């Protein structure tokens, strides 16, 4: 109920991996015969299986709803769900109601999947399916980028976009397109791209639904052993070919159901509209006064009349999009540039850098959401190095300012979507300049700016990466316990044209417990917090535990507060925190109702020697986070928290180094 | 809420280790300064901080105390609890109402523990703290065994009170009924009557209970309290709420007048003075000495004196007609009393330790006990040529790879995790009761050879020359399958007596279920495949482990009774991935025989011919998603000799799990 | 030089002096390889080798897995000019007991030339040239320094028999290049060597590697050791790799 997922910072591994620690994806990939994987797939497209029949022989409507179902459950927020980890084959994903038959479409993958081996991953493949089945229907794609290597549990970290009978099963496509535009904008997709989006997923394939839902049988994590992996089984007539129930309704967009076109605009303007239902019924809207063109899945002697979803007649009724869609309309090549556009980014939107792109059909075009960084026009040597190490010790920054800066600097990284980290040198342009946490660590950009114009050597980022490193020997210089400080360099620095503001206004913290910054006072609990940024850095628990000690002695306080500065040497990196942190000599107490701070007085004197906030004191409350703190707390741990800190530091400095 | 628990096999991985994966716990302790933290201990023993002031002075009865609840979370039916891995300090366990004030015993030792560092663990600590605790009233002890080395995470495992309620069964305060309660709770802990008698005595000659006052005044227990209170619970507002107002179980009961001096006391009182009944002034029911003069020192007052007293569970000794002549016995003779106190104690604090080549340090007894599972030293020590001889001799005897597989398989897999027993080491599976088990019928039938084998050769044991049977049997089937690998062996294991082997705590033992060979017991006990959780994670396992070895099993054909449950081939005795092939391939379907769904026949989705059959061990592979995960990485067109390198390194595994003494 | 390209099957190597028996076992694998067409007659051939150190492991009691890297591919006639091969043709394959002419250095002389171009350490040739003598890898079948009666099986039977004071040897002729081992006691002739085999206990830095292998703890050691010698010296050529 209360807990402290401690237990989030456990998952992955070396237990769980069936592959060894060693498996390089990249490298396997570099084997694939991908062209000849390719003409299998369009094999497969199209060899009919007994246990679920092709609609018009064709597979590719399942498999273009797959790999875009995968893609949907992504958030702009933090950065989870995507399709970048394959994890539409794990539950609880694999049993959400909105998947019903797309475990079959994952077991027609079985065979391929089964004579490639490790060379391609589930969730490169899947996307890759639903690639060929769209270029097989005369349509042409932007291009692919593999790379998502597969992984071995359901992420912990946490309807995919609306209901298509309307809002609260109101047959009404008008008050579907608010929803439409929020849960599509969550997504990061504006009006057009949604347009796009929807219009073109829906003129290949159908959906099914020959009678009442109860047929159904339960879902893949509900369902008896002998089923296999395989839920949703249904006793309705056969329960698959021509009675397949899935979603419920029965609805054909086109008049060749297998082909590209500009059939569903032209229909969907082409004609008025009534209200029915399918037979499960679920309210299906009809093409009013027309003829029988549509060619039916399994019998070929009979013909049904258009129709629509609601959600299909919002993107027509409704005054905005009416806009986009009569663009379209009247200028189909401008639908397939756009929709291709938005179909390429749906797909790679959680895989980060290009520098993460493999294989033959990366695009060339560098976006915008993609984070672009330019090519380096530097090429620092050795020598260069120690002169910029000299410089910047020689340049009267503290520290704590130093330590701050790159600190500030490498911590946007997330792990879910691989976005933010010290590349870019963002730190320098908007927004991020101008963020409240930043606020102090800024005070430092104008001198390594300035170092930065002297030698032109380098860059501003390798050079703000490199101030930390500076930092960090001379606090461990000064506990006496010398240690080298690994640095890589080749960072580049960004242009304000490549970072847009309202997309990197998303990277900024609503608390970094590592610098005794939070922002508002009603979303969590500030160690849970604590939890969720060390989660998203891929943090272990004794990693998370020696960074906030070292950067507690350093005094990387935002604002430079001394709370939980527990020592009398501020910026030489000791023990020093856990020691005074267990040591039941002091009593804390709470200052407020809003408990966030506490004083430290002595149990015996009874005066005030320290302060602290909730992401100080877990460390001594917590019974897991506490049994690390005693570690380093105790008599033979020196040496030993200062090369644990450094290793964590240098991983911190190194998350966004996919160039690497 | 129906669900398979594959996540127990994730626990205790590199990613929550604070300390390498290299740090050996035997060699930090050969560093340690054991007399000298033995002086520091008995230094604590009387250094009493404000914040929990000494009884008497004394903080003994306080450590003997969080010592004995350590140890006594112990169940003999599977080996988890006990104190074995310091579990005492993380949740669950540090926050049950059982425990309340220990949180305060564990705080007290962070100084001692501070100084000295990884070189001495947690739990150990805690037993010795106890120890030096007993040996400074007066008492000897029987020795002592570290090397309990410490975990970070807490065990995931199925459990309120330690064994009885203080006050009677249902708080009906009658000492009679309390008898039975303690018989089974102890007994299930793996001690006798006298035994019992032993423990309630000793336990309860020192220290003291603790209740001034009503307990409402008492707060949340460690895992529920507010942040500043910086680990510690049960706070309490009754006047200091410390000191001679600590408050714990709620109870004032003192045992005897020298409370801080081992002496023959508790047993004089017990049966010297009468008793009637009151209550403490938390409104618990108390036993006291009646007719008695004022002859306890009070802990903390000096001019102030109270007459003897008792609980409703120390009265049921001396009542019960049973405990009766084992207390008298003890009452006109406390030397014996010292010695069955002294054995107990020691055992109780060391049963989940395992084989005596667990133990380190300097007071390792040297008698051997029953309960400790023990080996005698070797009389064999085989040479080079002496093993490739035994090989050849056994390949050439006629036994079955299936056959030669399973004896290897039927004596190892007893090893059991948490109290580290079981294993194949002393060849128990030559005598009783192994030798008679139901698992056991088939794999039996290749043991009368294998003794020939050791007669005509005296250069092995018998428990060296079954597991290499193993051995010859795993490399001829990989050789069978085009895929040749070296399968290591660990010679110099002995063979035990039938006087080593008490029957009765080997019968503990006996699978319920061995998924690996297509056993189950009983029908109304748990799922066969939790079941099959439940074994790996026994013998250690991860979730590949167990994947690999399922399959390898069924394909060399090491089903109990040898049935074609699960034998996914035709060539029965070659190592292959033949059975995630077929397992995953969609060209059978599956149904269920019948209501007790245990079986299933796979006929072919075409002609509907019956190919295979399974059970449901078989088929969770296919079922539950992070199994079949594993399963497709080894049905896939590259994983030949990965299969096969990977089933014979977790072979290799749980050959070796008991050979501590190496 | 090396085992990629399969010139053991075009000239001039088909002919030559030393591969004579060898060649006997390739119109077998040609046909191996027309019945599947999924590897090359050098992957084919080097395959064929891998085999048969892992039968003999097997029948020592030691058994072992023999790695084996495919992707090797077969030239043609047009790419192997004749006159340009027929410089890598051996005066001397110690390894085989293979010597072609007697005025141009010693014979083990000749084997550390051999095994520099080789690459190799003083206990990789060790290891290799006994191995070699049990599995009975001479040319000509002959058997000089074939030490044991289970020839086919990889002991380490060369080196046992070959220390053991139990035999003298005699050397059989003025061009001593032959010596028959009799028994110290009986007289009787139980084997014969040449300067190839018989170095390794008249030198005492071979010698002294020669012990390591015949001592008692040595067997699964000698097993492992040669396995290794043999798959360096089966890859030696890969810079494809
Ligand atoms: C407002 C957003 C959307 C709604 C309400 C919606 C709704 C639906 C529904 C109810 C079905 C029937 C499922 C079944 O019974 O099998 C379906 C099928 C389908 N969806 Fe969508 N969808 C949306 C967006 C998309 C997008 C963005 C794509 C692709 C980019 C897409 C691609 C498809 C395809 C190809 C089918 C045909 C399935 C088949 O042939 O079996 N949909 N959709
Ligand atoms: C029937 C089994 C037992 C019962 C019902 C029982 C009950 C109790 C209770 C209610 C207390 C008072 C706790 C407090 O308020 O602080 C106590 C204290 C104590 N127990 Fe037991 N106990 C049992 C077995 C044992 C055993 C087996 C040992 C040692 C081997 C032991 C050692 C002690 C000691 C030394 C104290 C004194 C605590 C102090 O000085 O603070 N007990 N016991």
């Amino acid at each position: 109920p209360n807990q402290l997922r401690v237990d989030l910072l456990n998952q992955h591994s070396n237990r769980s991996n069936p592959l060894g620690e060693d498996f390089d994806y990249r490298k396997e990939f570099s084997k694939l015969d991908y062209y000849g994987l390719k003409k299998d797939l369009k094999a497969l497209l199209t060899e009919s299986q007994p246990w679920w029949p092709a609609d018009w022989g064709s597979y590719a409507g399942l498999f273009i709803r797959m790999a875009w179902h995968g893609a949907g459950t992504y958030r702009s927020i933090d950065g989870r769900g995507g399709a970048g980890r394959g994890q539409q084959r794990f539950a609880p994903l694999n049993s959400w109601p909105d998947n019903v038959s797309l475990d079959k479409a994952r077991r027609l993958l079985w065979p391929i999947k089964q004579k490639y081996g490790q060379k391609i991953s589930w969730a490169d493949l899947f996307i890759l399916a639903g690639n060929v089945a769209l270029e097989n229907s005369g349509f042409r794609t932007f291009g692919f980028g593999a790379g998502r290597e597969d992984v071995w549990e359901p992420d912990l970290d946490v309807l995919i976009y609306v209901n298509p009978e309307g809002p609260d099963h109101s047959g009404e496509p008008l008050s579907a397109a608010a929803a439409i535009r929020a849960t599509f904008g969550n997504m990061g997709m504006n009006d057009e791209e949604t347009v796009a989006l929807i219009a073109g997923g829906h003129t290949l394939g159908k959906t099914h639904g020959a009678g009442p839902t109860s047929n159904v049988g339960p879902d893949p994590e509900a369902a008896p052993i002998e089923e296999q992996g395989l839920g949703w089984a249904s006793t309705y007539g056969s329960g698959v070919g021509a009675d397949a129930i899935t979603s419920g309704l029965e609805v054909v967009w086109t008049q060749t159901p297998t082909q590209w076109s500009n059939y569903f605009f032209e229909n969907l303007f082409k004609y008025e509209w009534v209200q029915t239902r399918s037979p499960a019924g679920a309210i299906q809207f009809e093409a009013v006064d027309a003829p029988e063109i549509i060619p039916d899945p399994f019998d070929p002697s009979k013909k049904r009349k258009p129709t629509m979803l609601v959600t299909d007649l919002t993107l027509r009724f409704d005054p905005e999009f009416e806009k986009i869609s009569r663009r379209f309309l009247n200028d189909p090549q401008a639908f397939n540039e756009a929709f291709a556009r938005a179909w390429f980014k749906l797909t790679h939107r959680d895989m980060g850098p290009k520098s993460r792109y493999i294989g033959p059909e990366v695009p060339k075009e560098d976006l915008i959401w993609q984070d672009p960084l330019p090519q380096p026009i530097y090429n620092p040597t050795e020598q260069d190095i120690i002169d910029l190490k000299f410089a910047i010790a020689d340049s009267g920054l503290s520290v704590s300012e130093l330590v701050s800066v790159a600190w500030a600097s490498a911590s946007t990284f997330r792990g879910g979507d691989k976005r933010g980290g010290a590349n870019g040198a963002r730190l320098a342009l908007m927004p991020q300049r101008d963020w409240d946490v930043n606020a102090a660590a800024v005070r430092a950009l104008p001198v390594l700016e300035k170092i930065q114009k002297e030698s032109g050597k380098a860059s501003l980022a390798d050079i703000i990466v490199l101030a930390g490193v500076v930092g960090v020997e001379k606090a461990a210089s000064a506990a006496g316990l010398s240690i080298h400080v690994p640095f890589a360099p080749g960072r580049v620095d960004a242009r304000q044209d490549q970072t847009d503001i309202e997309m990197f206004e998303l990277l900024e913290p609503i608390a970094d417990g590592f610098r005794n910054y939070r922002a508002r006072l009603d979303v969590s609990t500030t160690e849970s917090l604590l939890i969720d940024k060390a989660q998203q850095l891929t943090l272990t628990a004794p990693e998370m535990t020696a960074l906030v000690g070292g950067m507690r002695v350093l005094g990387a306080n935002f604002d430079g507060s001394k709370n939980g500065v527990f020592t009398d040497r501020v910026g030489v990196l000791s023990n020093d925190f856990f020691v005074n942190l267990l040591d039941m000599r002091y009593e804390w107490k709470a200052t407020d109702e809003s408990k966030e701070l506490f004083e430290g007085r002595d149990r015996e004197t009874g005066e005030v020697k320290f302060t602290a906030s909730r992401a100080d004191l877990v460390f001594g409350s917590n019974s897991v986070l506490r049994a690390v703190a005693e570690v380093y707390a105790s008599s033979d741990a020196h040496e030993k928290f200062v090369k644990d800190f450094v290793a964590a530091w240098v991983k911190v400095m190194n998350l966004d180094r996919f160039d690497l």
